[PDB]
């Protein structure tokens, strides 16, 4: 029995940038008031986790990363009402406090309680539940899913279907929901439209899924890795283009292909140059471009505002625009009801102990999502 | 008495940047097929006309500028169906061909026949109707309203109510419609919202009018010229701020005043720095910023795309997003029915012959709109 006790378990600790994860014993404190301690079942490897390793994302180190996951509630702190021990849950890397001006807004999802903008690497109360070799270890996005056990604030966890296959639905914790929502909710892709999707990883494939669900007539995948094209076509891409095959800039190619610009474009990579290319390739009077990717910390892009003055719309979003705690249980119900597929995103299933091998698969271009199983 | 004949008349010719207009005789050719020759009655001085003088806006010189105007059809070319001699008309600096992909789109207005993106300074057929001193003179935006007579393509003119007061409704040809539409159509300002309007000239006052018509609860005017504040409050601003009065950047001031960012912001000046400031000051998760001001030619802004990733929407528009030929007659009808006021924008009236004094008034900061009468 572990309730009320410190748990000693295995986790993947990141001690410094640009080094492998260290798989070793940590101590996980019991949950305080309004906190939930979760036994992890499965976690995906998202490129955003790799950004912490590479220094593309700055967050306090040392850290337990991981934000795309599913598990089972081990215990609850005083005052928790939304989950109980034994419940299947998905941690929410974007919280939903329900009380802030964003949570109360019909179209906001970036709750002011988030730990993304100005990361502290703590629980809501400004403390950590993790130690390792006698040192405090930071949280990541209020989730820290690269551990056999984590502790999250109640506002950062959603209860899901007890019959959920956790090794699949962990993807609703980040990559699927982000891409799918970016298309259906943030862009609001229209029936018969032409879309361009820059980046054909797990998130870009989920954007394709959403564009197809929304009835797009044409979905042009763009990637410099042609090995990504076959799966992009399987989930709905009608064409794929590799910028490296062209003498012209790809914005010009895509404008020509779409007879004057696309209806909707998506940046799903994380590069400043592809953000401006994606904006430019949408039709100048009525096009919409959505930034999904995460670029290198503190770097500015350069652009000509005439791109906007003609009528383009440029937007971005976290987690597909979904209000996280309302949406995650509905997405899992929709998955259970066969409304979308997750298997096309899963290329590799490894034990948690092989986390580093999973990151190497992502970095080499081989994988879409590796699911780590605890 | 002049149908089919060259007309000699006075126009304001701009031979050189950064010089006064030359009021002198020009020859105005009769209209060719699908062209309309207009006797001008009134034209406003818009800051975009001054941009041609200053080189902020690059268009071929020498030129007859002017784009905000109203007049009476003198004659029609072969095949014209939409106006007749003696009709009151407003030239449309954004055409509406009705046939291109943008004209057919429900939300597009930047018709592909425009002469704004890559100005040629001609009629649609690539030629000029103007001669001065025996030399061909460029058109401007297909309108060239700083002339006693102009010739426009049929897709660049709208018939308006025969009882229209042309000395007022000329403002529907640019500044009013632009500002009002930027609020009501492009931003879609909501009831009870907080708006920030950067620049309190004729266009920014028109934005305020639209924000107030849309039911905004707070409308914060921003200008470095505090002489602009009284009129801004008369048309609906709830409070005005001068960035020069503050130690901190105004985006910080406006974020504080709005308890975390505004719902809608508008750049109505034409500076790269205020475009980024205006984006920054809208709430990071659900705010909308609209670029209205014309940026200096060929210059790029620098910005951090994290401003968009959190959820902001950034857009721009020409002519308030209005499909020009459909909308201008409706706007005139609404003015006739007192659905909005134009007099607050008109600070000065001058004869056409005093055009240069009119530009001096704008450059000094004294005027909002000067209306020139032919
Ligand atoms: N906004 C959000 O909430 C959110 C959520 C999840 C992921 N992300 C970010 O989204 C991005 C994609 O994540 P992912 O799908 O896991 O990554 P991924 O699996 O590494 O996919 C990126 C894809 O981009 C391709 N690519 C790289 N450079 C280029 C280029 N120059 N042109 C075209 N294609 C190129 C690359 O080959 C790969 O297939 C990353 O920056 C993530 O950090 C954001
Ligand atoms: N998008 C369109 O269709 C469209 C239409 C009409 C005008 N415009 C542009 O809109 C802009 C405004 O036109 P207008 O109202 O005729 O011009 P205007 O009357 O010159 O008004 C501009 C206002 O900006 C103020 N201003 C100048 N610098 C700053 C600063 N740093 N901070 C805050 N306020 C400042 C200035 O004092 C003035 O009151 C110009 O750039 C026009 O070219 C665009
Ligand atoms: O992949 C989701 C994700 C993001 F979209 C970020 F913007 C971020 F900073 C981060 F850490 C993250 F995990
Ligand atoms: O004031 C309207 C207006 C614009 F919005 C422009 F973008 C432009 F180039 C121009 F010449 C113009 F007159
Ligand atoms: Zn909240
Ligand atoms: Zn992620
Ligand atoms: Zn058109
Ligand atoms: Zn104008």
């Amino acid at each position: 029995s572990t309730a009320g006790k410190v748990i000693k378990c295995k986790a993947a600790v990141l001690w410094e940038e640009k080094k492998p994860f260290s798989i070793e014993e940590v101590e996980v404190a019991p949950p305080k008031a309004h906190e939930v301690r979760i036994k992890m079942v499965a976690t995906g490897i998202c490129r955003s986790d790799d950004h912490v390793v590479s220094g593309t994302l700055v967050t306090p180190l040392p850290v337990i990363a991981g934000h795309e996951a599913a598990g089972i509630v081990e215990s609850i702190g005083e005052g928790v009402t939304t989950v109980r021990p034994g419940d299947k849950v998905i941690p929410l890397f974007t919280p939903q406090c329900g009380k802030c001006r964003v949570c109360k807004h019909p179209e906001g999802n970036f709750c002011l309680k988030n730990d993304l903008s100005m990361p502290r690497g703590t629980m809501q109360d400004g403390t950590s539940r993790f130690t390792c070799r006698g040192k405090p270890i930071h949280h990541f996005l209020g989730t820290s899913t690269f551990s056999q056990y984590t502790v999250v604030d109640e506002i950062s966890v959603a209860k899901i279907d007890a019959a959920s296959p956790l090794e699949k639905v962990c993807l609703i914790g980040c990559g699927f929901s982000t891409g799918y929502g970016s298309a259906v909710k943030v862009a609001k892709v229209t029936q018969g439209s032409t879309c361009a999707v820059f980046g054909l990883g797990g998130v870009g494939l989920s954007v394709i899924m959403g564009c197809k669900a929304a009835g797009a007539a044409r979905i042009i995948g763009v990637d410099i890795n042609k090995d990504k094209f076959a799966k992009a076509k399987e989930v709905g891409a009608t064409e794929c283009v590799n910028p490296q095959d062209y003498k012209k800039p790809i914005q010009e190619v895509l404008t020509e292909m779409s007879n004057g610009g696309v209806d909707f474009s998506f940046e799903v990579i994380g590069r400043l140059d592809t953000m401006v290319t994606a904006l430019s390739c949408c039709q100048e009077a009525y096009g919409v471009s959505v930034i999904v990717g995460v670029p290198p910390d503190s770097q500015n892009l350069s652009m000509n505002p005439m791109l906007l003055l003609s009528g383009r719309t440029w937007k971005g979003a976290i987690f597909g625009g979904f209000k996280s705690k309302d949406s995650v249980p509905k997405l899992v119900a929709d998955f259970m009801a066969k409304k979308f597929a997750l298997d096309p995103l899963i290329t590799h299933v490894l034990p948690f102990e092989k986390i580093n091998e999973g990151f190497d698969l992502l970095r080499s271009g081989e994988s879409i999502r590796t699911i780590l199983t605890f």
